[PDB]
């Protein structure tokens, strides 16, 4: 089993760094969800029942919110929970299906300052033996050592010799990881509201600038997540020089990086960490 | 006459900030109503005839809906009308009886985004000289300057230095007033369906969170209306820190605030506004 | 018109050396600003619309950032723009109101090494005929010869026979002007991040020392801006002897100097320069 599982609970969509031995695939899906099981002859989303929680998940959910073009997202989660649980669940289910396997080596990411809280969160609700019913189909599984990490951290693998900052332009969350050498400057790094959905890239860019005026314009700024490329472009227009987007090697658009990169770079570390 | 009349047309129940010189009393009653005058030897509800509209109003109405435990409420009124008219009428009648007075200084509240529409609505149907027959008893009256305001706004009087959000947990309506300094952020504030009756406080709380992910968890969130206290409690469980319920000074439970608070805080303003 | 306008676009706050014939007054205000016009029945900040840019400016803005106690400042601007434009605009408007006059003799200050860039910046966006709408009120105006100068340079008027260095302890910007005789040693002078807000005076002082170890301890060091006095005091504790704060004659605290001093000393020069 084991199975390194670096999973991103992204507020827009989730994803899974599916190492798959030879090549990392991505177990992704729309993280939009909706409560209540008992709809009727449905299909599309799937009924997820876990920890006394009852949600539909899957593409069709958008139809479930038709007209309510707002509730669709549960963003600015400076922390995991509550719907995040479901996101993780369904992911685990998804990749379970993909692998046909149980016990996961769970590695989660979140806004740096929330990591402690989130560890508490998911440990309580996922650490150890757990089981879920999806669409009437049960599923037992377990995690023994949930590893938490900083959201967007994975971009470091493309961040040439970064001793500075990663900018994570996600859904409605903006992460700033001021990495130095190869660690996280807690005392400087922070997460910013909102993100891509609620306002313009330029709005974010300017917001970022305000929040991190301590950044030298010639810092190596690496932009990841969502509109990473466009964000990078705008940041240049703001006036930052050495700014780059974390191109994810293969045809795996921007927003995929996060977890994929984290696996790609740290992998072995977590093979040791979890084990 | 004059008589400042801040009246709430609440979908569950209405109420009136009865300044009464020395102390604000509340002219409240169940806003459930039913059409058709000609029942027979009745009592309890009262026959209201106004603008060619024909409705019973009053506690006993519940009996009139016995078994139809749904039609009882006319909620999610993102706007005034139509039954709302009657609600207002009977209120005016009620407080008329209470004061023995006519010309009212009408101040109405409604979902912020509907205020313009509602102004049109009530101005057409109430601005100026009007008269109503209740239980066969006529009654002439008038309003000269219907003042419209945002539903739940009144909570601001308890909202210590609020530069953020009021959450109005009503019947089947949820208002979010993102106030800043002392005004309404039109471009951010909005009203949400449904409300207290149709689903759980937690459902609302989570709905709210989805709709306002742009709210920082440390925003001053002031909860008013219906299950204000319980809502506040749940919001804390959701993960909002500085959340408080708008305790209405005296023994005047939650749902009363709205209009009462509006009078309590703005009063003088409207003494100038209406006059 | 003419009107010598030495204006400081300070990241904490702006100011204007209002020569006013007989005595230089200071047209100052908080340089904190926020985008989006359409709030509603507001007052306090004013809606500034210029060059397709849309910002509120004025004291109340702090309330607009309530809780976001960071975004408030857009500092470490090793260059003008973008919000700086607005700062300048509103200043011009402000002093316009103060004088009731248009065509300005614009003199701007900025981090020495950025002066060329900034000239490009403001020339493009302000040189010649321009017009702004503030709170719905239009205003046409013009500048014919924007004069750029080094931020903090004005302190020279108090800097007795300075053949050495001015230290500008501003918001989140630290300027070091190594003046010699009466000019700027480009090859030595430079600007340092961050400034007053982001860390301690001692932190800055030590930072300064590191950046300018080539300064002899007995150099005439003149400290200006923000915590000029405290900075001077700390620098003495660091071990610099002849250090002095640029006391601005009248009751015009530290941070005012910059532009005021620049006018006070160079004035005539610019009367010739601009004309
Ligand atoms: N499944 C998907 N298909 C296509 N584009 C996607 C998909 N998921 C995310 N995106 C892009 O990514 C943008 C938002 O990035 P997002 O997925 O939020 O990043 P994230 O870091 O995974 N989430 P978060 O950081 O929590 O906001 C979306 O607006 C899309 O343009
Ligand atoms: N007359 C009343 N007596 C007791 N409780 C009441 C009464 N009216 C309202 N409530 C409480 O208030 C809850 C609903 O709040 P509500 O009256 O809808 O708030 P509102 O803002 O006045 N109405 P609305 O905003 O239009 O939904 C009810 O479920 C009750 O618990
Ligand atoms: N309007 C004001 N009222 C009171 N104190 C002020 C005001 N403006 C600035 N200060 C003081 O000046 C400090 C910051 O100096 P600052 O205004 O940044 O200098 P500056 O040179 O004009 N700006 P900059 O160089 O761009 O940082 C503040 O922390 C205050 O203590």
């Amino acid at each position: 089993m084991t199975l390194t599982t670096v999973i991103d609970i992204g507020n827009f969509s989730t994803k899974y760094a599916y190492k798959d031995k030879k090549q990392i695939k991505v177990g992704s899906f729309p993280s939009i969800l909706h409560s209540y099981k008992p709809l009727e002859d449905y299909e599309g989303m799937e009924r997820v029942e876990y920890n006394g929680l009852d949600y539909y998940v899957g593409e069709t959910v958008k139809n479930f919110y038709f007209g309510r073009e707002e509730q669709m997202y549960f963003g600015n989660t400076r922390k995991g929970h509550m719907e995040g649980q479901i996101r993780l669940v369904y992911a685990l289910y998804t990749i379970f299906k993909e692998t046909g396997k149980k016990e996961f080596n769970l590695i989660l990411t979140c806004p740096y300052e929330s990591m402690v809280t989130d560890k508490k969160y998911f440990v309580q609700h996922f650490e150890g033996e757990r089981e879920v019913i999806v669409e009437g189909k049960s599923f037992k599984f377990t995690v023994h050592n949930i590893v938490m990490a900083a959201e967007g951290l994975g971009a470091l693998n493309f961040s040439d010799s970064l001793n500075c900052v990663i900018v994570d332009a996600g859904s409605k969350t903006l992460n700033v990881l001021y990495l130095i050498n190869g660690s996280i400057s807690k005392m400087d790094s922070h997460t910013i509201n909102g993100g891509t959905i609620d306002n313009s890239i330029m709005d974010l860019a300017k917001t970022f600038a305000k929040t991190c005026s301590n950044i030298d314009y010639d810092y190596p700024i690496v932009c990841t997540g969502g509109k990473a490329e466009e964000m990078k472009e705008c940041l240049e227009n703001v006036g930052y020089s050495t700014v780059s987007s974390a191109e994810l090697g293969e045809d795996k658009p921007s927003y995929y990086v996060n977890s994929v990169g984290l696996l790609l770079k740290y992998g072995r570390k977590f093979e040791e960490m979890f084990a």
